[PDB]
């Protein structure tokens, strides 16, 4: 057996070395440690110290240069025993501090072991290298375990929520958190893996397909849904919500993919040191000299789109290379030979429209002198070139019920472009979901397994309306997780009057959610609203009243000092200074009319169907005006929020090692700031401290048979028939305790005591046996 054969790569690559014989010595030592910090100023600097004496209210050790210190027993932060170290659910701890957690995740680290247990939920440290602990023979490892019984991984929980989906007929829910780069992505990648394979068909024509077009969805979103920012190179630009859909029985019929706020400004602009969307790489780079002269393809350096930020590949990514798996990945989903084409000469059309250069006339107007730009994008786009021009530099608008045409400087003449740009990127992105939906979605399923992977939590040199939606929704996943372990866990007992004093986890960040989207009063995304819908406001007069609403009244807003266009917000991760700049222009989101009428005749299928088609042309109207992105977004995370409320969560905290995206380079700095704002410490404490398992009085007749006086299925009063099975072996009787309607159980009686009465191989039909057919 693989799990207890300690020379199976299960073994090597899941388990904690075994220690030798100097380490042992050790481990059986009398000796007494504390975490101390060296440097007091560096509370994130550890180092270990022996405790040589105490007093009734203090410690006193040594520090490693021999130094003696003491400190109140109060505020020490104990070492745990070493044999605690490497545990594999830090829950079981002695000592439940910050060092200790820290140590026990950094001692796993330094071994490959990247994930490790916190009670109920998952925690993933980064490992910026491969380990071999993905291949189908793993999964054949953790398919039908008890998570208890094997090895923290991502499997586990994955099979967890899977075996819950059966047992309860009820819809569970994956979410990974993480700030930008910590993993959320490629471990969401192994959960779809993992399902497609423990709950996919026999794989064959139609039985193997299926989940194997799954497989093949994200690939095709990652080139054009992901890029290359200071944090992460392959960052993925946009939210993802999937639903992993099973028929009655308990296969999977299918999945849905849900995605989130496109990231449409990078497309025509990029800070020093990021790329464009993968897919422009992967084009110019992986396509046939034929294609290339038929799109009118050059080199990545000759496209204003792409030779700004001073970077055009990636260490060890061959783009080329990509290309091949991207294309062989569409076909795979089911994208004919013609919308490929169509897809890529949209793709190449937005490169042209990006050379377009725009320049003053005699006048204030602009003027297009050289059109081989122009006529290129034309060209592959499928549109008339004077047209596009016009449409471009003199777009026509109505004046008090009057068509006069306008005439923009170079400036807004390059702007208006760009929003061509954005338009026909968002779309085609929103397409692509659309048509890989289609293709996953044939099948009225009735459970489904949510996988949430969002944009983590981020911070730039220059963060603007973009980074304020991403920190809003990781600041809302944060709450989802204090609300489903705090909160809701709290008020369970106290309707259950199970005799529990209130605890005050300090963690809560709807004073942070409130201010970004409060309506009464109302939040930034309320008065950015407000601004965008007013004729004469400006950049000046949102920022303005923004300061005017919450400067020195709101505790999580900030008015700096040293700018003034500038907020700044105060999130669980951090405080992070906004840039106002183009925010309202950001937030309507326009676009010519004028530049639709020149698409919508394109020749083009692809081209004509983004912007023909009504659930991807057309925008919801809110009287006059449209409806802005604050306010459709916040409407869709709403949604989101509301659908992962109607199922069981299961959660995996994702952490980054360091900056740099560099392997064995785990830096305590960086990894405490992350396991205190996710609040992984006292979502231990909350289990240790209280009572996760809860039965019904009804149903308590499950498990539990005639393991005592003599009481099967049935008893006629519940509360009685409770106290029965258990006093049997005498089970501590503070292990647990009675509630209105339920019985709980402390630190998991059901795994902690339970282990005869259950799990036995004794008790079923040895126990009946002995005088089967031969009495006399
Ligand atoms: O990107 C857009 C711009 Cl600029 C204007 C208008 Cl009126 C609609 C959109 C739009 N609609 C839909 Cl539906 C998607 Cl998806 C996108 Cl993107
Ligand atoms: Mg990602």
């Amino acid at each position: 057996n693989p799990i207890h054969d300690r020379t199976s790569d299960y073994h090597k690559y899941l388990k904690v070395k075994q220690g030798d014989s100097d380490l042992f010595k050790l481990t059986v030592s009398d000796k007494r440690y504390i975490w101390y910090n060296p440097d007091p100023k560096e509370r994130d600097s550890y180092e270990c110290g022996e405790i040589v004496s105490e007093t009734s209210d203090s410690f006193t050790f040594k520090t490693v240069d021999g130094q003696d210190r003491q400190v109140k027993k109060d505020d020490a932060n104990q070492r745990n025993p070493i044999k605690f170290d490497g545990v594999e659910d830090m829950s079981e701890l002695s000592y439940l501090n910050e060092p200790a957690v820290f140590h026990n995740l950094r001692v796993r680290y330094n071994q490959d072991l990247i994930y490790t247990y916190s009670g109920l939920f998952l925690v993933a440290v980064n490992p910026f290298k491969r380990i071999p602990i993905y291949t189908q023979e793993m999964v054949d490892i953790f398919k039908g375990r008890r998570r208890n019984e094997v090895a923290p991984h991502i499997f586990a929980i994955s099979d967890v929520a899977y075996r819950s989906m059966l047992d309860d007929r009820q819809n569970q829910s994956l979410l990974i958190t993480g700030e930008s780069g910590a993993g959320k992505t490629e471990n969401t990648k192994k959960v779809i893996q993992y399902l497609a394979s423990v709950a996919g068909r026999n794989q064959a024509n139609g039985s193997g397909v299926l989940e194997q077009q799954i497989l093949q969805a994200n690939p095709i979103l990652e080139a054009f849904g992901n890029a290359k920012t200071t944090r992460n190179n392959n960052s993925s630009r946009f939210g993802k919500f999937i639903e992993i859909q099973f028929n009655s029985a308990g296969f999977i019929s299918g999945a849905s993919i849900q995605s989130y706020l496109l990231e449409k400004s990078r497309v025509v602009f990029q800070s020093e040191t990021e790329r464009n969307y993968h897919i422009f790489y992967q084009l110019l780079a992986g396509a046939t000299a034929e294609e290339k002269k038929a799109l009118h393809l050059a080199g990545p350096e000759s496209f204003n789109y792409l030779n700004q930020s001073g970077c055009v590949d990636i260490k060890g990514v061959s783009d080329s290379e990509e290309f091949k798996i991207t294309r062989q990945a569409m076909d795979i989903v089911g994208f004919s030979q013609e919308e490929q084409m169509s897809i890529f000469k949209i793709i190449a059309g937005i490169l042209h429209l990006g050379n377009i250069k725009f320049e003053k006339g005699a006048g204030e107007g602009a003027v297009l002198k050289d059109k081989t730009a122009l006529n290129a994008a034309s060209t592959v786009f499928g549109v008339n070139p004077s047209v596009l021009e016009k449409a471009l530099m003199e777009p026509r608008i109505l004046a008090g019920r009057d068509l006069v045409a306008q005439h923009l400087n170079v400036e807004k003449s390059s702007s208006s472009r760009d929003a061509l740009v954005k338009a026909l990127y968002g779309r085609l992105f929103l397409w692509l979901v659309k048509k890989i939906n289609n293709v996953l979605c044939q099948e009225r399923k009735a459970y489904f397994i949510g996988v949430l992977d969002i944009s983590g939590f981020e911070i730039f040199k220059v963060n603007s309306f973009e980074q304020l939606c991403i920190n809003y929704t990781n600041e809302k996943l944060q709450q989802f997780f204090n609300h489903h372990m705090f909160k809701l866990e709290q008020e369970e007992y106290l309707k259950e009057k199970i005799n529990w004093t209130f605890i005050d986890f300090g963690l809560d960040s709807q004073a942070t959610i409130d201010l970004i989207d409060g309506r009464q009063p109302p939040g930034i995304l309320a008065l950015l609203d407000e601004q965008s819908v007013f004729p004469n406001a400006t950049d000046n007069t949102l920022i303005t009243k923004l300061h005017s609403h919450f400067s020195k009244k709101n505790a999580k807003y900030e008015e700096p000092r040293f700018s003034k266009t500038e907020f700044g917000v105060t999130h669980y991760a951090g405080q992070v200074m906004y840039e106002i700049q183009d925010w309202l222009e950001k937030n309507k989101d326009p676009l010519q009319q004028d530049l639709e009428l020149c698409f919508k005749d394109s020749s083009d299928n692809v081209v004509t169907k983004l912007f023909n088609d009504p659930n991807i042309a057309s925008r919801a109207k809110k009287g006059a005006n449209f409806i802005t992105v604050a306010a459709q977004y916040k409407e869709q995370l709403a949604s989101l929020m509301a659908t992962l409320e109607t199922t069981n969560p299961h959660f995996v905290r994702c952490i980054i090692p360091n900056n740099k995206q560099l392997p064995a380079k785990l830096e305590d700095k960086v990894v405490l700031d992350q396991l205190r704002c996710n609040g992984v410490l006292e979502g231990i404490r909350i289990t240790r401290k209280g009572f996760p398992n809860r039965i019904i009085y009804a149903d308590f007749v499950k498990r539990y048979y005639l393991l005592a006086p003599n009481v099967p299925r049935d008893a006629e009063d519940s509360q009685k028939a409770t106290d029965a099975v258990l006093k049997h072996l005498n089970i501590d009787p503070e292990q647990y305790r009675f509630g209105i309607t339920k019985i709980f159980f402390r630190a998991g009686q059901l795994a902690r005591i339970e282990e005869a009465r259950e799990q036995r191989l004794e008790s079923n039909e040895p126990p009946m046996d002995f005088d089967d057919d031969i009495p006399f």
